[PDB]
């Protein structure tokens, strides 16, 4: 036969990494955190010293990524190069060089084998910002999840107090717009709905509410 697909895809803080770790274990299928793997090549071109503003310098190590992502346990594990980075691609200085190398043509192209081989039996969660539009137009459920700036601000503030860093509104508004614009605003797969895509909005919805809408409109279909 051939791998079902459900994607979601959505802006930063959205709530897709959530989602797409519930479902998986309530299918039971495979995931794709399309994310991290933009992220992991960030990291290796950091460490790497490769120019992060360079199409030419990050293709050779785009084609020859050494990553592998450890099968879901209950906790998900990023391998580079042997090592386990799990918590270092979650920092800043990763995720703004990763915004960067993701905006390049030639870069995301080196990179779209390697993740539609993650569809396989019984089938796949892909989470990114591109899934349903770019590489897999073709699945049949999206799930384009989504949520008012103000609301993910408001969400990203309240776990930083958790963990007791100092922040302000103000700020983390700003911060995240900016990822915002350049998601949207971007000339190679911007993020955009898919046109077939059931568009989430869980600004006034809770976790166990997105969860619930999500699985039923999977099922009906
Ligand atoms: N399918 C994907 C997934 C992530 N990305 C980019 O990867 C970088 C970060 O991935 P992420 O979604 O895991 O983390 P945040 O950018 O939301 O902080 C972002 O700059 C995304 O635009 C992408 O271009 N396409």
């Amino acid at each position: 036969a051939i791998a079902p697909v459900i994607t979601i895809d959505g802006p930063s803080g959205a709530g897709k990494g959530t989602l797409c770790k519930a479902m998986a274990e309530a299918l039971q299928w495979h995931l794709l955190d399309s994310g991290a793997i933009y992220r992991v090549l960030a990291l290796a071109a950091l460490h790497h010293h490769v120019d992060v503003a360079s199409e030419d310098a990050l293709v050779p190590l785009a084609s020859h990524l050494d990553v592998r992502f450890v099968s879901t346990n209950g906790n998900l594990e990023v391998i580079l190069e042997g090592e386990d980075v799990s918590g270092e691609i979650r920092t800043q200085e990763v995720a703004n060089a990763a915004s960067q190398v993701a905006a390049f043509p030639r870069v995301r192209e080196a990179l779209l084998r390697r993740q539609r081989a993650f569809r396989e039996l019984p089938g796949l969660i892909a989470d990114g910002r591109d899934m349903g539009t770019v590489v897999f137009p073709d699945a049949p459920v999206k799930i384009f999840l989504d949520a008012s700036s103000e609301e993910r601000a408001h969400r990203r503030m309240l776990q930083l107090q958790e963990k007791g860093f100092s922040v302000n509104f103000e700020r983390l508004l700003a911060e995240i717009k900016e990822r915002d614009d350049r998601d949207r605003n971007r000339a190679v797969a911007p993020l955009v709905p898919a046109a077939d895509a059931l568009v989430l909005d869980s600004t006034t919805l809770s976790i166990e509410q997105v969860i619930e809408k999500a699985l039923q409109y999977a099922r009906q279909k």
